[PDB]
């Protein structure tokens, strides 16, 4: 296939079904980091590789939805499209943020504690979490918790300074634009 996305531009695509061993491995790689696997063991899993001007992206689709990708720490993370199709309850936790923080994250900033207004779930430093604009519960960024959820509960109420979540993927980034078009 070929597609043309905002930001990244023209992309040449190569897709293939995941092997039975690859599907098994994927489930095993996810189990330690999320509350549960969000999709069925019957869902159609494919690996889509897209080559654009600057480089290459690899995304796992679940029933056609561009949902998972491997990051530089070797862990598998969900795209924001995955959170839309499957929700956020399967993540260990989510952090609710104010409007200025939702906007900053949609521009690519990391999430600092003063923009946090709520914590859900239970997680420790290093866990995968999603940041959501509190008013509409719109996911705006996926990243890594820099503090435990019980510590964050105290820190956001004091509006302490410091990083709460390290950005990995966010609304409007290159992967987001590519994923939006794959989904189309």
């Amino acid at each position: 296939h070929m597609l043309w996305a905002r930001l990244v531009g023209l992309a040449r695509l190569e897709a293939r079904a995941l092997s039975k061993k690859e599907r098994r491995s994927l489930l095993e790689r996810l189990k330690p980091y999320y509350t549960r696997i969000p999709f069925s063991e019957k869902a159609d899993l494919r690996l889509v590789k897209a080559r654009t001007d600057s480089g290459e992206y690899e995304i796992i689709t679940v029933d056609g939805v561009p949902c998972l990708f491997e990051w530089s720490d070797g862990r598998i993370y969900p795209t924001l499209q995955c959170l839309k199709a499957f929700g956020v309850d399967w993540l260990k936790g989510v952090v609710l943020v104010d409007k200025g923080a939702a906007i900053a994250l949609a521009k690519g900033a990391h999430l600092m504690i003063p923009g946090v207004v709520g914590v859900e779930g239970s997680f420790t430093r290093g866990d995968v979490v999603a940041a959501l604009y509190h008013e509409t519960r719109t996911p705006v960024m996926v990243g890594v918790a820099e503090v435990d959820s019980s510590a964050l509960e105290k820190l956001y109420r004091e509006k302490a300074r410091g990083r709460a979540v390290r950005r990995v993927h966010r609304l409007g980034d290159a992967l987001w634009e590519l994923a939006q078009e794959v989904g189309k």
